[PDB]
This record gives C-alpha cells, sequence and structure tokens, in this order.
C-alpha cells in the first residue's frame, strides 16, 4: 500500500534521525539543532504534501521524518534542561501528547469539515502514529521552549553501569511501541471507515494513559510504575490471546483499551527514565537512542500487522512473551 | 508594549498580505501561491522565534503575517473550489476553525505543562488573536486540500453592482472584527492571569458561534442570518452600554458571551457571503479584500482597548453605532 510505504519510510526516517542526530545534538548544541530541524521540516513537509510523483514522495517523506526526529529530540532535550526538576515530569508528560493533540485536532477537523476525501483511496486502514498527521503545527506550537530559552538568555545577559540501564530501557521502550499496535482485534484498523473511531480511541486512550501515569508516578516512583505499566500489559495481552474463552466481545474491549494504557504508559514513562541515568553530557547519544529503538519499533502495524494480517497472533505472542523479558529486567534497574 | 507591537505588525502583516496577495491568487493560480506561502511560513515563523533582537522580532513577524495572509487566502479559494457546493457551507465553517484549533491547543499544552512562563515578562495581556499562536497548526494541517487537489488532478490524468456588495460586506466584515474585542469589561483580561480564561472563553464562544451559524444558516439563508447575526450584536453591545443599570455582573457576562456569538458569526458568515457575489474570475481580488478590511479591523484590541483603556467606551460606542450602519445596509444586498 502507498500509505503503508509512507509510514514505513517515515518510521525509518525517525530511526535515522534519532540515531544519527544525537551526536550533533550534544556537539553543536541543543538549541540550534531545533531551529534548523524545524526550519527544514516546514518546507520539507510542504513539498512532500505538494510534489506528487510516487518516487520522490517517499524521499521527501523520509526526509521529513528525519527532520521531525531531529526536532523532537532537540525539543525533548530543551524541555528536560530548561524546566525545573520539581515539575519537569508534568512538562515531559505534556510534551508527549503534543503529537496526540495534533493528530486528534486533525481528525476533528476532518470530521467537522466532513471532508473524508483523502480516504476512499486507501485499500487498508492507515497506520495510527499521531506524528504522521500530528506534526503540522504541534512542534511549531512547541516552539514556546525556544521563546523561553530566548528570555532566559536575555535575562542572563542583562544580569551580566550506564549501558546496563540503556539496554533494559531500550528494550522496554521498543516493546512498549511495537505492542501498542497489537491491541487491535478489528483487523489492523478495521478499514479506513473505522479509522476515526480508532484514532479517537487511541488518542483518547493516550489521554487517560497520561492521567494515572501523571498523578501516580510522583508518589510511586518512576521505576515502580514502569513495572506496573509493563505488567498491566502483561495481563492485558494474555487474556486477550490465551484465556479469551468467550470474552463476550465486551471484555475484549475493556482489556485492549486497558492494554493501550499500559503500552502507552510504559513508552512515555520509559523515555523519562532514560534522562536520569545518562549525565548532562552525551545525554542525546543515549536518550535519543532509547526512542530510536522505540521509533524503529513503530514498525509493528505498518511492516507486519497490515502486510500479513492473517495469523497476526504470532507477532502478538512473540511481543507479549517479550514483555515477560522486559518485566524480568525492569526489576534489575 | 513588546508583545502588542507584534500584534499590530502581525495585523498590518495580515492586512498588507491580504490586500497585496490577491493579484497572484488570480494570475499565478490558487495552488502555487499556497505552496509558496506555506512553504515560507515554516522558516519565517521559526526565524521570528529564533532571532530575538527587538528589530527583527517584528521584521519577520510582519513577513510571517504577510506569508500567513496568502496561506489563509490561498486555502480559502481552494476550499470553495475543490469541495462540492452542496456542503461547501460546512467546509468553509470548519475551515474557519483554523484559528480556534491552533490557539486552543497552544493554551492546551500550557495548561498541562503548567508552563505559563512566556507570559511572565509581559505587561498587561496579549490581544486575543487566534492566528498569533494558531498559525503553526491548522494550516499545515489544512494541507489536506493539497492532498485532495493531488488526488483530483491525478484522477484527471487517469481519465486522460458587484462593488455595491463589496462595500456592504467589507464594512460588515470590518465591523464584526473590530467589535469582537470590545466585548471585554476587563481589557484583554487585564492581568495575564486571566488570559487563559479569556482565550478559553473566546475559543469556546467561537465553538458555539459556529453551531447556530452551522445548523440554521442553511435553512434560513446566509443573508437572513447575517441580519440576525448583526442585529444580535446591536443589542448585546447596546444594552451593555446604554441600559447597563445594575446588570448585577451576571447579565453582563450573558451578553458579552452573546455578543461574541453575533460578532464572531457576522465575521465568519460575511466571509462566506462575499464568495458567491464575486464570479470565479477575480475571486481573489475582492474576496481577500473583504477580510483584508476584516484583518485590518483586528486592530481594535491593539487599539484603545489595550493601549490606554480609560474611557474606551468611546471606541466601543463608535463601533456599536457603526453597527447600526452595518445592519441598515444589510437589506441593501
Ligand atoms: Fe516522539
Ligand atoms: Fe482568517
Amino acid at each position: 500500500w502507498q500509505v503503508i510505504l509512507e509510514q514505513i519510510l517515515f518510521i525509518l526516517g525517525f530511526a535515522s534521525g534519532y540515531l544519527f542526530l544525537g551526536y550533533p545534538a550534544d556537539r553543536f548544541g541543543r538549541r540550534g539543532i531545533v531551529l534548523l530541524t524545524l526550519g527544514l521540516v516546514g518546507p520539507c513537509g510542504v513539498g512532500g504534501a505538494a510534489a506528487g510523483s510516487s518516487t520522490g514522495i517517499m524521499a521527501l517523506r523520509f526526509l521529513l521524518g528525519f527532520l521531525l526526529a531531529g526536532v523532537d529530540l532537540g525539543v525533548y532535550l530543551m524541555r528536560l534542561e530548561l524546566c525545573d526538576p520539581t515539575q519537569r515530569l508534568r512538562v515531559a508528560l505534556a510534551g508527549e501528547l503534543v503529537g496526540v493533540g495534533g493528530h486528534f485536532l486533525f481528525l476533528g477537523l476532518a470530521l467537522v469539515s466532513k471532508d473524508w476525501r483523502f480516504l476512499q483511496r486507501m485499500i487498508t486502514a492507515p497506520c495510527i502514529l499521531f506524528l504522521f498527521y500530528g506534526w503540522p503545527g504541534l512542534f511549531l506550537e512547541s516552539a514556546r521552549w525556544l521563546i523561553v530559552k530566548r528570555q532566559i538568555e536575555e535575562a542572563q545577559s542583562v544580569l551580566r553501569n550506564i549501558w546496563k540501564n540503556l539496554l533494559i530501557l531500550g528494550f522496554t521502550n521498543f516493546i512498549a511501541h511495537a505492542i501498542r499496535h497489537c491491541y487491535q482485534p478489528v483487523g489492523g484498523g478495521g478499514s479506513p471507515s473505522d479509522f476515526y473511531l480508532c484514532s479517537l480511541l487511541a488518542s483518547g486512550t493516550a489521554a487517560l494513559a497520561c492521567v494515572f501515569l501523571g498523578v501516580t508516578v510522583d508518589r510511586f516512583g518512576r521505576r515502580g510504575i514502569l513495572l506496573l505499566s509493563m505488567t498491566l500489559t502483561g495481563i492485558a495481552s494474555l487474556v486477550l490471546l490465551g484465556l479469551w474463552d468467550y470474552l463476550n466481545d465486551a471484555a475484549i474491549t475493556t482489556f485492549s483499551v486497558l492494554g493501550l494504557f499500559s503500552s502507552q504508559a510504559s513508552a512515555i514513562l520509559s523515555t523519562l527514565l532514560a534522562s536520569e541515568i545518562i549525565p548532562t553530557t552525551v545525554r542525546g547519544r543515549g536518550l535519543g537512542l532509547i526512542m530510536a529503538l522505540g521509533a524503529l519499533g513503530g514498525l509493528s502495524c505498518p511492516a507486519q500487522r497490515l502486510h500479513m494480517g492473517h495469523g497476526a497472533f504470532l507477532q502478538h505472542v512473540v511481543l507479549a512473551a517479550c514483555a515477560l523479558l522486559c518485566i524480568l529486567s525492569i526489576m534489575l534497574l
């Protein structure tokens, strides 16, 4: 499918950006890279939406994904640096649903506009990745951090071991991404007709996935919830597959929507935990790599869940059994 | 003030672009101008947020307003051409949610992130202009039309008197813009602590302002409601000024929130009405002009409303009395 090829190229662009723009991030700086990546995302995204040739379309889509990866990593670094450690957690949580907000707003626009005309060409349902349609302005709306840095610099001028936690968090971040798309018993999107019902659900499920992850991790600790946010999907994925002995089609939805809680809470939280282990220096080398594994792990739905479709439980059990490995290694932190 | 000088420049950037970028929209086509303007919005908006020197801060804010002028006007021409005329009313209405979506999300992330720090070093409060912070999203999110145009154009390859209504609508669009900001007993919210309560109100009031303008103007006609959406602000602005004999501070809010209905429904509906009068040719010179006066009419908040504030009833009554000229000229259509 053309859309799935776009999504796979976009995920590969995210992987390449997250894996190759860390060294510039910690060498050149954490501010200039954001400006360069955003000022290239703009024209690159416009051209990708403009120049339609089916051969350069994927090239500019990959380039846009690479630049979006760079700007996302830079924005993450600036958020974790400028903000005070007392409330940095809330900023990071709000900085992880920014793409969720962009995608939900795009879908709401399409609904109120009633213009479902970019659909009806897609043979299969599109991948739900947020940043595919949550890039347009969500990151340029997150340019508020550039303003904050500008005012901080102006005020300043006026006044004038590690690898062990990287692999455990890398696998946890990778699994928490590649298992989110597996919580979809209705095909791999249930045709584009049901795409909005799943985009609203996934975005809406991410909203509550930041509530019990937003108000409890401070009291319970980031490691304690990460174990719970990885064992909740360790029960939400067996009864979904193994013990689904007449789940009456209603316990199939209370568990999948519960799976998207833990899967999207063990991916948001795992990104935060990588910051503490890595020092201020070379922070982007490893912290970007953790989501680089995660961004590369967004290949569940596009690469295999939609392409094969039939017998997709074999991927679900492999990833669900891999969650046991992540659970047994989370306590090792 | 430092912030309000951007708003005057942005509006003058919006007014200059709306008036000047009408010749290209009818000579160079309605699609290329969108790609050129939106392509340049990215780098321009980032550069304005990057190079902070108080002289380029407004220099690339004027240019950003000029570029966003073509984007809003260029999308509008494609909105009413690509979409079917049967449901063009909903698309154009939902297309006017460009300001609300981008602005509301900007103060959506800030509420969750609790990062109200860019408003600390700022005196009084910024003007409530949605596209000031709603520019990032809802325009590159409104690239769906470029996607839609690509599919339609690709499908084709597969198969291979007037001035009287301009002044009445121009004045109506201008008045309906410059009177909305006058529905504020506190100037711009006064202290910045009330800015979100006014941004949520104005955006929320614009939400219902598209409901009774969305479900009734089809049955009642665009001209009939425009008279009612201009005679409603002829009472919400008259009893707020003339008969405010102990409105007990609660009937004041039931009228301001009712004034923001009519003033933001006689500004959205007026833009739609001018589309039909002007033919398909020279549909950018005049249709842009109606909101070129309207965008130039967005100076009311940067005007006496916020600059001096004291005795600003004189500016409100002048516009309210001018609204009498607006309603009396509506039947002349
Ligand atoms: Fe991300
Ligand atoms: Fe506009």
